[PDB]
């Protein structure tokens, strides 16, 4: 389900978004694709928010060692950034 901030997002709820982003990216939509893209980057505040989405797709397509190649690896990239930056990341639930 979509939250408003990164702080209501559990890892799995975030991956849920990430899967929807995956979905709308591979389907190539616009309304929701653009929501999700922005939504993701606004909550993560990652400078390369969408570059992460976009690389995750390519990383999935190529698939070297699984990690990062899929929705559950976008989150994984965010958790480290958020933590390193010292920003509140995902919640538990």
């Amino acid at each position: 389900e979509l939250k408003n901030s990164i702080s209501d997002y559990t890892e799995a709820e975030f991956v849920q978004l990430l899967k929807e982003i995956e979905k709308e990216n591979v389907a190539a939509t616009d309304d929701v694709l653009d929501v999700l893209l922005e939504h993701f980057v606004k909550i993560t505040e990652h400078p390369d928010g969408t570059a992460l989405i976009y690389e995750a797709a390519a990383r999935a397509a190529a698939n070297p060692g699984g990690d990062g190649g899929g929705p559950e690896g976008i989150v994984k990239e965010i958790k480290e950034w958020r933590a390193a930056n010292g920003k509140p990341g995902f919640k538990q639930g």
